[PDB]
């Protein structure tokens, strides 16, 4: 179930209603060119690189194919499929005019659809309140394409779609699934499951836009072909940190690493221009290319917004553990995985998935069943930031079977 | 399947770290109101309508208590229990100071959670760049909460929660459940189900919060104690248009009324500043109240948005029907219907749902099974918009069972 509107999953083509077979194409023209059709004046010479031109359409020439990508405010950013650059409104020589850039973005890159009736529709700039047309009326003609405030006499600014191009690889997302708790432990030689057996949670996904994931293999004009949308997964699992066979009253240490690896967040943001904030393994903060999108992707994502200044990163604790049964005990101790994976419309991965372990939610497996392990003692031997030094309050009985999570009471600040 | 911040389920009060007692406490104060406890100078006497005031925080006192309603752009609107105004940074006498006014909205009210660590925050107006706390750094005594920029010498703004109210009246959403089709018809006398009796499927359902909600019996006072959340439901259901029975090649001629009507629209309106654009009968067109929440909305209700300027309105159509069977037979005619409801915290329906008739997805009841009526003819009798003029191509089979959606084959304008 999609929520996106019809022009945000496929291409069209964009021309003028008064024209018998221009459309809007993509140049890569410089100032000075001339439109060899047009009337003297304003309309035959460019003004700025890569002017929009009132061309013949050609069925299947990318140079007439738009996909419009939809903002949190309603308005898109409008891509075409030829080199993936976005409609930007630019005034050049007191000329309003649109041309094609690289998404920065900024606000003359973002369009408002105005529908007046079932199959026509005005392109508006809202910053500038004008309205997309072919300069001077000359529908018919080779000319560019500007921007004008609506005026008695200004041309006629009523738009249609000619074609549509609807097999353009939408992926295929995966469906949701929820976290099962792990398996009972069948005998002493028994470990659990590994972090690369443990099944995966499928708990939300959704549809990034090409123009802001920097793939490492595929330029911008070949993503906006083959995989116009990334997937985004937020999967959760039961990651083992240690496992041993411990004998009747044996005392001893591990040292556990949680958080997620500064290299790690550095990637993520470098690939979709977001990183996992230190206020929760769920919690994303957002640069300047994502934020426009950054509801959506929350509410598809069932992750949440980071109020933090700062990413989260690792800590090691020093754990000293005691079998306090008289018995032989296997004991194999978990904490809860964020797993966020990106692949490309075609199911392929685009790189090792960012893992952030959540020392706060904690499950324990024994056998035989139902032993305790007492948690004597936890000191942080060291933090990459100061944002959550809160330890375990000790000492504490883990038991088969019983999920803890962080709270006021069971927890306190390292120096007490 | 609930996204929202901590913030925004529950209500809190907020203090500076450096006060042993105090938390900021709503009044209606006056200019030339005395700061008793305060030292001489802009911190002793009050310069605008209802100042916030640096309180002995009374447990259950709904002066101190603040509910963070959550913005698509990650900012609040905050909101106090005791008479529903929510936070805004002014400027009076050259002194910025938080008052409590009327939701608006504007961007004053507007403000920036900045988590310092796990349980320490600041309180930023982005627009201005200053952070709320107490005024001239009097953290123990009775003065106002004024808001100022980062300087050397300004008062350690670093805030935290003192107390939380976790039992707020918070909504149970119902579960979405999917649009059955119809049962077939069980003898000559059955007229199928009429509006009142058709199962509802539950498509979608949001929250939105009651400040904007103009809800006929709750004032504002009393709705952010028992409905701090309304429901809004996105339901469907098969909507009978008329039944009959004809006789072996009996021809009749009905009025079908399609849409939703102009007073529908203005209640909606008013009561959530929120109605259905003419482009669907699931789009969403926002005023200034609803915007700032827009994304949030669609998401859940499984919406999408509006980019028309007018509103869906009403259209009757004169319809030519023709029993082309030689038996009698009962027909029974259906247009889905989309049913907008909304519900307070309670689950106390808040009026009359609004409903759209979407006369392009109709659907036919027959015994005996299996018989077809021929649609002859359509006109248009009148339409309160001239949006969408389409009407079906005649004649046409209309066959027991068979859900026909209108497409650019089997419609045509109304003049051909």
């Amino acid at each position: 179930n999609l929520n996106l509107p019809e022009q945000s999953t496929r291409f069209q083509t964009i021309a003028s209603i008064h024209s018998n077979n221009c459309s809007f194409e993509i140049l890569n023209n410089d100032p000075g060119y001339i439109y060899g059709d047009s009337v003297d004046g304003e309309c035959r010479i460019a003004v700025a690189h890569r002017e929009l031109g009132n061309g013949l359409e050609r069925t299947g020439d990318d140079r007439f194919l738009f996909i419009f990508y939809a903002l949190d405010n309603n308005n898109f950013i409008i891509a075409n499929r030829h080199d993936g650059f976005v409609l930007q409104f630019l005034i050049a020589n007191g000329q309003g005019v649109i041309v094609s850039r690289e998404y920065q973005p900024n606000i003359h890159q973002e369009f408002t659809i105005q529908s007046i009736n079932s199959d026509t529709f005005r392109l508006h700039s809202r910053d500038t309140n004008t309205f997309a047309t072919v300069c001077w009326a000359q529908f018919n003609s080779w000319t560019k394409i500007v921007s004008r405030v609506d005026n008695p006499g200004a041309p006629n600014a009523n738009l249609k779609h000619r074609s549509l191009l609807t097999d353009i690889n939408m992926p295929q997302l995966p469906s949701l699934t929820p976290l099962q708790p792990l398996p009972r432990l069948t005998e002493l030689e028994d470990g659990g499951l590994s972090p690369a057996q443990a099944p995966r949670a499928i708990i939300g996904r959704t549809l990034i836009p090409c123009l802001f994931v920097n793939d490492p293999v595929l330029r911008l004009e070949n993503r906006i072909k083959q995989s116009p949308y990334y997937v985004l997964e937020h999967r959760q699992y039961w990651h083992r940190i240690w496992t041993d066979i411990f004998t009747a009253g044996e005392r001893r240490e591990y040292r556990e690493v949680t958080g997620i690896n500064n290299n790690a967040q550095n990637d993520m943001n470098k690939m979709i221009n977001i990183t996992i904030g230190a206020d929760g393994p769920n919690r994303l903060r957002f640069g300047n290319l994502s934020t426009p999108f950054r509801q959506q992707i929350i509410d598809n994502s069932n992750t949440l917004g980071s109020f933090a200044n700062t990413n989260y990163g690792t800590r090691t604790d020093i754990v000293n553990v005691f079998n306090s049964e008289f018995h032989q005990v296997r004991y194999a101790r978990f904490v809860k995985a964020y797993e966020y994976r990106l692949t490309r419309a075609d199911g392929s991965q685009v790189g090792t998935p960012w893992v952030v372990l959540d020392r706060k939610e904690m499950d324990l497996r024994t056998y035989p069943h139902n032993m305790a392990i007492t948690l004597e003692n936890v000191k942080i031997d060291n933090a990459d930031n100061s944002y959550d030094l809160s330890i375990w309050k000790t000492p504490l009985k883990l038991k088969d079977g019983k999920i803890i999570i962080e709270n006021h009471e069971n927890s306190k600040p390292y120096y007490n």
